[PDB]
C-alpha cells in the first residue's frame, strides 16, 4: 500500500507501556491520529509497528 | 538542596498511572535519569511525582 510519511521522530522513545510505539531518531512515521491529549497514534514505517507516543517526539515532514 | 534541576518544554498529559503531568515551564526536581530516556521527577509547581519522556525537559544551568 502507498504509505505517505507525515512525521519524523526527533528523539529516541523507549516504551515503558504496552500501548507505546518505539522510536529511533529519524524514524519515518505515518501519524494516524493526533489526539487531544498530545499523544500521537502512528505506524512506524521503519519497524512496521503501531502504537502511541508523545506528540513532540515527532515533527511534520512539511 | 531540594532545588530545581529541569524545566518542562512541552505539554505532557499522562495516559499511564506512573506518569507526571507537565505544562510548559514547569520546574522539575529530577530524581532519576533512567537508562530508557524516561526521567522520574517531582513537579515543583503541582507537587506531583512521576515519570515523563526525558526530552520533554531541559536542564537548568543552576
Amino acid at each position: 500500500g502507498h504509505m505517505e510519511q507525515t512525521h519524523r521522530a526527533i528523539f529516541r522513545f523507549v516504551p515503558r507501556h504496552e500501548d507505546e510505539l518505539e522510536l529511533e531518531v529519524d524514524d519515518p512515521l505515518l501519524v494516524e491520529l493526533q489526539a487531544e491529549d498530545y499523544w500521537y497514534e502512528a505506524y512506524n514505517m521503519r519497524t512496521g509497528a503501531r502504537g502511541v507516543f508523545p506528540a513532540y517526539y515527532a515533527i511534520e515532514v512539511t
